[PDB]
């Protein structure tokens, strides 16, 4: 798993969240092109805890083209809490400690926001067509809704 966390100030966080390359329709972020960039954050201000925001939407379904290289940037913007971002074929409902192996791509637990900074990380995924879920593994978070769906096809 990706366990390499970089620091970003708020302006840097904002700059990165604006780099998401999907187009929203309804509650679905649709990506297109050979290389796509998903930028996800764990609980942006104004959004409910615990949740992931992608392209200013709460736990949206991500529609990605089969064959695409997916560059994911995961930013933990939630002061006081660690969060993870792990892609899996296992769907909800999630146990308090989610039983989601195999994790096809994802992160370990992030650090908590410190000294006016936020931890973030980037990983690359080369999905095979199918339905997947992006879920947080911090105990209880997925059970209380911190997950979304990914449809690769
Ligand atoms: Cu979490």
């Amino acid at each position: 798993l990706d366990t390499t966390w970089k620091e970003a100030t708020l302006p840097q966080v904002k700059a990165m969240l604006e780099k998401d390359t999907g187009k929203v329709s309804g509650d679905t972020v649709t990506y297109s092109g050979k290389t796509v960039h998903v930028v996800a954050a764990a609980v942006l201000p104004g959004f409910p805890f615990p949740s992931f925001e992608v392209h200013d939407k709460k736990n949206p379904t991500l529609e990605i083209p089969a064959g695409a290289t997916v560059d994911v940037t995961f930013i933990n913007t939630n002061k006081g809490f660690g969060h993870s971002f792990d892609i899996t074929k296992k769907g909800p409902p999630y146990a308090v400690m989610p039983v989601i192996d195999p994790i096809v791509a994802g992160t370990g637990f992030s650090p908590v926001p410190k000294d006016g900074k936020f931890g973030y990380t980037n990983f690359t995924w080369h999905p095979t067509a199918g339905t997947y879920y992006y879920v947080c593994q911090i105990p209880g978070h997925a059970a209380t809704g911190q997950f979304g769906k990914i449809v690769v096809k």
